[PDB]
RNA sequence: GGAGCCCUAGCACAGGUGCUGCAUGGCCGUCGUCAGCUCGUGCCGUGAGGUGUUGGGUUAAGUCCCGCAACGAGCGCAACCCCCG
């Protein structure tokens, strides 16, 4: 089930590379590797979810990041089925602070979505049409998952604040609550709602997301079927 | 008697390739057709400021890509002009 399944092979993050605030989240250093306790998970996986249900109902919004490939393609699908924004490829500065300013790149799509139907293809000639294609392509690609926010979020969900603190400290200046999955390499002082564990365990990912999104759907109504991401493993 | 025009006398005068391009306006060359010059928002710094323009690669090129606390734009490259296929 929860930790029952998790208790399988989905913990323990690296070895002799850590930031000594995970002291209250580590069982033992047995056999060289560092191992994260799971009694504390439940004692921390609750309060997290518990106060999502205080926020998931009142129309709050959530952000999913994942500039690590072994989570990039996962956040992807698990974000649409969630219906909440996401930044799969790579995050870049300002998104939450320069919300107005980043949006012009998104609004651009509106002034670019006019084209692919409207009678200016016959007007707008090719040499800039062609070389704007990839521009439109790479504009959508890096920004799909942000093309659906004009209101600024109500949360942040991060696979690894060590990898994505750059997208956290932005939220931190906005007094916007920040949640994140944390590993032995993390820094569990800046995260508001802690979800410790191995973030680079490809396995310890897919199950985290549905179980995270299951609350999203259950907040909205009618849990469904996710995606058997096991094929994305080996 | 008067307007214009002409010559002769007094004028106000103009006139000078005389001087200073180290006093200037305008115009011209060099770097150089080099590829650089900057702004709005954001971030780092007490602050001047930095980032953006830096790193790898590519091209005639700040041309473009990856990454990057940055994302976009303006002047410039280009292209809109002309001759040839």
């Amino acid at each position: 089930v929860k930790e029952l399944l998790e208790a399988g092979v989905h913990f323990g993050h690296e070895r002799k590379r850590w930031n000594p605030k995970f002291a209250r989240y580590i069982y033992a250093e047995r056999n060289g590797i560092h191992i994260i306790d799971l009694q504390k998970t439940m004692e921390e996986l609750e309060r997290t979810f518990r106060f999502i249900e205080d926020l998931a109902m009142r129309g709050g919004t959530i952000l999913f990041v994942g500039t690590k490939k072994q989570a990039q393609d996962i956040v992807r699908m698990e974000a649409e089925r969630a219906g909440m924004p996401y930044v799969n490829q790579r995050w870049l500065g300002g998104m939450l602070t320069n919300f107005k300013t980043i949006s012009q790149r998104v609004h651009r799509l509106e002034e670019l979505e006019a084209l692919f139907a409207s009678p200016e293809i016959e007007e707008r000639p090719k040499k800039e049409q062609v070389r704007l294609k990839h521009e439109l392509e790479r504009l959508q690609k890096y920004l799909s998952g942000f093309r659906l926010l004009k209101r600024l979020p109500d949360a942040i969900f991060v696979v690894d604040p060590t990898k994505e603190a750059i997208a956290v400290r932005e939220a931190r200046k906005l007094f916007i609550p920040v949640i994140a999955l944390a590993d032995t390499d993390s820094d569990p002082d800046l995260v508001d709602y802690i979800i410790p564990g191995n973030d680079d365990a490809i396995r310890s990912i897919q199950l985290i997301l549905s179980r995270a999104v299951d609350l999203i759907i259950q907040a909205r109504g009618g849990v469904v079927e996710p995606s058997p991401s096991y094929a994305l493993v080996q």
